[PDB]
RNA sequence: GGAAUUGACGG
């Protein structure tokens, strides 16, 4: 990081602030303005060596953390204390993301000073003057790359990282525009116009377009263009726009639709162009070919998928109509092709749904076959964490088949019928299991949906799992199946009287639970203790009003 | 009162 010179804390000034995250983290406060005054209490031993503390891996994770806790008053101190240097701080490797946080906290504070009117708008506009020359340098780079994003949202009113969007005075408005424009013009040799840029520099510019850490800043651009130029200058940069191919376009879309990096670009790019450019890469590049592309899991499906998002009725048909023959060969490594099928017919009135549902129960559910497990084939639960002494948490794939399973028993009650059954296959020893297990426990909970399993299904899943009423009960996860429980055993009180009396024996062992005593009260256990026929009478109740 | 290394780029 040559970038700007910052220094470093000695041993006094690290062990300081090591300790203050400590004791914050700690959170061992009893009041809110204890811990604001301790937050005031390290921003003020911070001052003086705000450059220092933001720099460190020791320390910058501290310095986010006090962006977000502190006073707006604070907060803007902390802001102008970075001037000059923005720069950079933004090239840096620990800074980068403190200038990330600190510019979120900016774009809310912001918003409030627009609709609740030195301030904020003002001290964003210093920074944004202070990297303007920087720009293209930014884009490029590793660690500010991300910092150009970033202030390239907020100037859009798009949403932030860490599901908000904020409004903006119009000079944001005017900056965005300004530097969009400062980009473009720095990216084209000159130039006269459209018809005069040679087919070396649009080489170039797509060239950044597949660059690992320039693209995203390029999609970025793309999706934002719209907003003043309603001739869309990036998009026209990247691709032609004339009704045949070009030999330099083709060889460029082939490589798209092969290469990780291009799949996104693509994909994210083809959400925000207007539908004449999407349909004539379409038709010229990909339509006869819809096939062959699909069988790219990992690069070039994600276009199909954004094909069958973005395109109108008539074309995701005769998408649909080539890839669901397909599919059931499609899930055997990219189950996510799975989704955007299911989305995409259901999109277009339940096109083809009849056939979607044959791929999915011929992939996970062979009916000819014996060993049929939904459970098996669809989260390959032999072979997870599940049931583990080796002391290992989920992983991010369970947690992902889990998802698709959950979706697949939203699609039909064939699905949730399958996996009922699946379930009861299972030894009881390992349906138990996954009632204890983070991600597992979420499957188990969505297939207790009363209207939708017939009494039968109903009662041999509570066979197995009233066993473990007081385990569940008290368990992180299986407390949440315990609630579904109280509904699920409607037109069934004989297993609701058992539940609830194995709950009431181990009264103080389930109350002094934490999740416990939260089934205690969904179980409306304290009615079954003080009066048994008001309790009855819930019970009846409940019957009639879901059936 | 609970789910985490997704097909690209950062502690």
């Amino acid at each position: 990081g040559p970038e700007a010179s910052f220094g470093v804390l000695d041993r006094e000034e690290l062990e300081y602030f090591k300790q203050a995250e400590s004791t914050l983290q700690l959170d061992a406060f009893e009041a809110p303005e204890e811990k604001f005054q301790f937050v005031t209490s390290i921003i003020e031993e911070a001052k003086g060596k705000e450059l220092k503390l933001v720099t460190s891996q020791i320390t910058s994770k501290l310095m986010e953390r006090v962006i977000l806790e502190c006073d707006e008053t604070q907060l803007k101190d902390i802001f102008q204390s970075f001037n000059g240097v923005f720069f950079g701080l933004s090239c840096h490797k620990y800074a980068s993301h403190v200038l990330e946080t600190l510019f979120v906290r900016s774009a809310a504070l912001v918003e409030r000073e627009l609709l609740t009117p030195v301030t904020m708008e003002n001290m964003f506009l210093f920074m944004l003057n202070e990297l303007k020359p920087h720009l293209k340098t930014m884009m490029n780079h590793q660690y500010a790359s991300h910092v150009l994003r970033l202030l390239i949202l907020i100037l859009s009113s798009k949403t932030l990282p860490n599901n908000k969007v904020y409004q903006t005075p119009e000079s944001f408005k005017s900056e965005l525009r300004d530097i969009i424009t400062t980009l473009y013009k720095g990216f084209t040799n000159g130039a006269e116009s459209r018809s005069d840029i040679s087919q070396s520099t649009i080489t170039k510019f797509r060239e950044y377009s597949v660059d690992k850490v320039a693209s995203p800043v390029i999609q970025l651009i793309i999706q934002v263009e719209g907003i003043f130029d309603r001739d869309r200058s990036f998009w026209r940069l990247v691709f032609n726009t004339a009704d045949e191919k070009d030999p330099k376009e083709e060889s460029f879309l082939e490589y798209l639709l092969s290469d990780p990096v291009g799949s996104h670009f693509l994909e994210n790019v083809i959400g925000s162009a207007r539908l004449k450019y999407v349909e004539r890469l379409y038709r010229l590049y990909m339509k006869d070919r819809i096939v062959k592309l699909a069988k790219r899991d990992t690069t070039g499906a994600f276009v199909v998928r954004a094909l069958l998002e973005h395109l109108k009725e008539k074309d995701v048909k005769q998408i649909l109509d080539a890839v669901v023959p397909e599919l059931s060969m499609l899930l055997n490594s990219n189950m996510d092709f799975g989704t955007a099928i299911i989305n995409a017919s259901n999109k277009q009135g339940g096109y083809l749904r009849d056939d979607v549902i044959a791929q999915l129960i011929q992939k996970y559910y062979p009916e000819k076959s014996d060993a049929k497990n939904i459970l098996e084939s669809c989260l390959l639960l032999s072979a997870s964490t599940l049931g583990n002494t080796r002391d290992d948490w989920p992983t991010a794939e369970e947690r992902r088949r889990s998802v698709f399973l959950e979706q697949l028993i939203d699609y039909d009650d064939k699905f949730l019928n399958i996996t009922i059954d699946s379930m009861l296959a299972l030894p009881e020893e390992r349906l138990i299991q996954m009632c204890y297990h983070g991600v597992f426990s979420h499957v188990v909970e969505h297939v207790l949906q009363t209207t939708r399993v017939d009494i039968i299904k109903r009662k041999m899943l509570l066979n197995i799992l009233s066993k473990e009423s007081v385990n569940l009960a008290c368990n992180v996860y299986g407390s949440h199946i315990m609630d579904k429980l109280w509904e699920f055993t409607a037109k069934l009180t004989l297993y609701k009287e058992r539940i609830a009396r194995a709950l009431v024996l181990e009264t103080e062992k389930v109350k002094n639970s934490i999740y416990g005593r939260q089934v205690w009260k969904n179980w409306k256990l304290e009615l079954y203790v003080r009066k048994m026929w008001d309790w009855k009478k819930l019970i009846k109740e409940q019957e009639f009003e879901i059936f």
